[PDB]
């Protein structure tokens, strides 16, 4: 005591029909505050701050309920005070919770789980506490400092003006890259230079000094960079990549390199990154992970790079000319996992809203990027603008003209306005328009001519407007603010039609990307309409794991595909995440230093004795394997890796984990396994390499997993005819063989959902408690449910993202087999049928668990012996020996 009765208001973001946010706190049992949407929490100002000691807790009925409770003294950080995730049900005497004299003016209470429906509710908050007399302090006002007033518009300048500068800054980054990728003390062992391109491309050289160390040219620092690779790659037998293992032991005097070497690269660009990929890879990348990733970039000859990074300042400073307060901008752009979504104009909103101290650190990093990429000679694409504004837009803005643009896997899209309008019309597009190339320039400065938007992207709806007239719209207003605008545009399934293609009176300043030239390319039509394009491997779709990869396509379809056009203008990457098959990137980026098609098993023969520092007969054997199975040519059409059942929701003929992929193996099991075999068998000798670890671990989760749906098969017919001691005998192999699984994937850090999590809740600094919690529900979401129950079932976006993940796959993956499993055992031992399990509550259970309350996942792998796992595997869980397994 003592209750506060007086002076307390409430607010909430969403709310079902005449359950208000103010029924919380009217005195009433009867009237309850009740959601709507995803903002599943109020926020309570108390009328001055308080020391409180209890807080009361009523629901509507006698369902179950989970929830935690933030309080703030600034009125800016919400931390959390108290919680309920215990499985008591509600009743008339309410929940009472205890609180350490915190100080708080203002209390969030968020209510995670109601049993009984997807809506959440709170018929009465009780606070209790002691007045302290003070009030909240004034909540600063979102400010972001403009571009050209910063240190790094003085630094961009001066590297645009002064060329001696330029290459100084230049050359030294090289220099500092070295010393990032290999250590500090082979900084001193290169020489650098500027020189020309020949004959107008990109060009490296490396030869001897004459005194013992490399000398290195290049045109530019990417060219300079992929120098240095070709001769860590080739002279040093050293392989860098941070993301998928490396080798990067080197010599102990620096190799001499010979006869001088220049190589060329016949593309102008070389492109990286799905929009995607900023969300299932990159959402909670620091400067370190972004620096490391840029060096590796240069390193592949990269110089076309998707950055979309700081994005929401410049859509807030738009928007805010147009009726729009922060708050509002804040409801309308999405959660830190899914910008993807967001600015592909699919989603908005969910897993907000972002902190006000989101826009200012995201803006820099942005500026540290252009700073970085500038030194390098990387081109970011910067984005465009077709007509993306909230449903609310014509409400704020009387005489805009807009297109309802529909749902998205059960996402309400953003409206698109009218790109043209009749005379007599404000034309909001060309306001608008005009708006954001603005906002764009004063937060970032002029750093690109290209820029990259997508309407119509997965669905939408072109209302009463001319498919080719809205295109030449959205080109001729790109180029109105830079004359030079290249408008990079995504090619998937078809879309934009050849008549959307056709509107571009441009082609010059166009640039089509091919997204899935390594599976279903479709550059013909492109080419055709003399449409500058790029030759992409998509290869990884939801960061979704297994063995899997095209070199043979790559090492032929490429210099192919650059014989036979004459629009072709690069090659790149453009997966949904970069997590997988090292193999297949390090491929693709080679095949743009050569105009002739080169043999992909010498190629692989190569590649493995730079990646594991060392190769032998057998290891040679192995990955003929691999490639005469895994990554052996195939001519059909299929998303990503072969999906693991494992991850799939339970149930009776399982085809795939996602609405979209596909769980059929189409080599030979028992024939993959040799290859573990093998692995095993050179453990000893090859376990100091990093890389030889991580893609045995890849191999043998392959193996798991592929054996795992075979005995899945056996368990199906055991229940189909009636067997419950068979069942019983090859279920619970089934789930050994899981709990297996789970300590292959404790091996390696990337597999860790530790590192994931701990990423998201740390990612910024400073961060309340509220956007911790929030953060990691973003993490939590994205690689299971991905959104809610209308998004995960009827959006069939449910296990999209799924991951080969340690922690995941026990607290997770194995609970629900373990569960369908134990219904089907209770059934064929007489009890009553096998229920059915509402998956999505089940699952939604655990996206909603917090890491500082319920479990806090490991950041940390183990020291679990493969080689030794592998034997197990071979003899217990596998293909090969199934018939002895039974
Ligand atoms: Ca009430």
């Amino acid at each position: 005591g003592v209750e506060i009765t007086e002076g307390v208001t409430v607010t909430a973001k969403g709310n079902t029909e005449g359950n208000t946010a103010d029924l919380a706190i009217d005195g009433d049992l009867s009237t309850y505050w009740e959601s709507s949407n995803d903002y599943k929490w109020i926020e309570v100002d108390l009328g001055g701050i308080y020391e409180l000691s209890k807080i009361e807790i009523f629901n509507k009925d006698e369902a179950v309920y989970k929830y935690n409770i933030y309080a703030s003294e600034d009125g800016e950080n919400f931390n959390k005070i108290a919680y309920k995730n215990n499985d008591n049900v509600s009743d008339s005497n309410g929940n009472m919770h205890t609180i350490d004299n915190v100080r708080a003016g203002k209390i969030r209470i968020d209510v995670v789980q109601n049993s009984n429906s997807d809506r959440v509710n709170i018929a009465e908050i009780n606070v209790f506490g002691k007045n302290t007399g003070e009030s909240l302090p004034e909540v600063k006002k979102i400010a972001t400092s403009n571009f050209s007033e910063t240190p790094w518009a003085t630094e961009y300048e001066k590297f645009n003006s002064d060329s001696a500068y330029a290459n100084e800054k230049t050359l030294n980054e090289i220099k500092n890259l070295v010393g990032r990728v290999i250590g500090r003390e082979f900084k001193d062992k290169f020489i650098f230079e500027i020189r020309d391109q020949l004959n107008g491309n990109d060009v490296f050289e490396v030869s001897d000094s004459g005194d013992g160390k490399v000398l290195i040219k290049g045109n530019n620092g990417v060219s300079l960079a992929s120098g240095f690779n070709y001769y860590l790659k080739n002279y040093c037998n050293v392989s860098y990549n941070p993301i998928m293992g490396s080798n990067l032991k080197m010599p102990e005097t620096m190799p001499s390199v010979g006869e001088r070497v220049v190589i060329d690269t016949p593309y102008e660009h070389r492109y990286a990154l799905n929009f995607c990929t900023y969300s299932y890879t990159m959402s909670f990348w620091d400067w370190d992970q972004y620096e490391e990733f840029l060096d590796w970039c240069a390193m592949n000859g990269v110089n076309l790079v998707l950055d979309i990074i700081g994005q929401e300042e410049v859509l807030r400073r738009t928007l805010n000319e147009f009726g729009y307060s922060d708050e509002e901008v804040k409801e309308f752009i999405s959660g830190p996992a899914y910008f993807a979504w967001f600015y592909m104009q699919n989603m908005t909103g969910f897993g907000g809203p972002l902190p006000n101290d989101w826009f200012e650190q995201r803006a820099e990093l942005g500026r540290k990027m252009h700073d970085r990429m500038q030194s390098f000679g990387i081109n970011p694409v910067l984005q465009g603008y077709s007509g993306m504004v909230p449903r609310d837009f014509k409400e704020k803005n009387q005489e805009a003209q807009t297109i309802s643009q529909g749902g998205w896997c059960g996402f309400d899209r953003p409206d698109m306005l009218k790109t043209y309008v009749n005379e007599g019309e404000a034309d909001y597009f060309q306001k608008v328009a005009d708006v954001f190339y603005e906002k764009q320039k004063e937060v970032f400065g002029d750093v690109t001519n290209f820029y990259g938007v997508d309407p119509f992207h997965e669905g939408g709806n072109t209302g009463d407007l001319d498919n080719g007239k809205i295109y030449e719209i959205i080109q001729n207003k790109m180029i109105e603010h830079d004359n030079d605008a290249v408008w990079v545009i995504q090619n998937w399934q078809g879309n934009p039609s050849n008549n959307k293609l056709e509107g571009l009176t441009k082609k010059d300043q166009a640039m089509v990307l091919d997204l899935f030239s390594e599976v279903s390319p479709d550059w013909n039509r492109l080419e055709e309409r003399d449409l500058p394009w790029i030759w992409n491997m998509l290869h990884n779709f939801g960061g979704r794991m297994g063995m899997d990869a095209a070199p043979e396509k790559l090492a032929t379809e490429i210099p192919k595909a650059l014989a036979n056009s004459e629009h072709m203008v690069g090659i790149g990457i453009t997966p949904e995440a970069i997590n997988t098959n090292p193999l297949a990137y390090e491929l693709l980026f080679d095949m743009a230093w050569t105009r002739d098609q080169i043999n992909f098993r010498t190629w692989t023969e190569d590649y493995i004795e730079r990646r594991y520092g060392k190769t032998n007969k057998e290891i040679l054997e192995a990955w003929n394997i691999i490639l005469d199975t895994a990554y052996k040519k195939r001519n059909d059409y299929y998303q990503g890796a072969a999906e693991s059942i494992i991850n799939a929701r339970p149930g009776f003929g399982i085809k795939s984990a996602s609405t979209w992929g596909h769980s059929k193996i189409v080599y030979d099991k028992s024939e993959f396994e040799k290859a573990i075999e093998i692995f095993a068998k050179n453990y000893d000798e090859f376990k100091d390499s990093d890389a030889f670890l991580y893609d045995f671990a890849d191999i043998l989760k392959q193996l798991l997993a592929n054996s795992a749906q075979e005995y899945y098969e056996v368990m199906c017919n055991a229940y189909n005819n009636g067997n419950g001691e068979k069942f019983k005998f090859v279920s619970g192999k089934f789930l050994e063989l899981i709990k297996l699984q789970e300590r292959v994937l404790s091996t390696r850090p990337e597999f860790l959902i530790g590192n994931w999590i701990e990423d998201a809740r740390t990612m910024l600094k400073d961060s309340d408690d509220w956007t911790k919690d929030l953060f990691e529900f973003n993490a939590r979401a994205l690689v299971t449910t991905w959104g809610s129950r209308n998004n995960a079932d009827g959006g069939g976006l449910k296990d999209y993202s799924n991951r080969q993940w340690s922690g995941l796959t026990e607290d997770y993956y194995y609970a629900r087999w373990e569960k369908w499993i134990n219904g089907l055992q209770a059934e064929l031992d007489g009890g009553a049928k096998a229920p059915n399990i509402d998956w999505f509550k089940m699952e939604y259970d655990w996206v909603n668990k917090k890491s500082d309350t319920d479990k806090l996942y490991p950041t940390e792998a183990s020291n679990e012996n493969l080689g030794e796992l592998a034997k197990i595997a071979m003899e217990s869980y596998s293909v090969t020996n199934m018939d002895k397994i039974l």
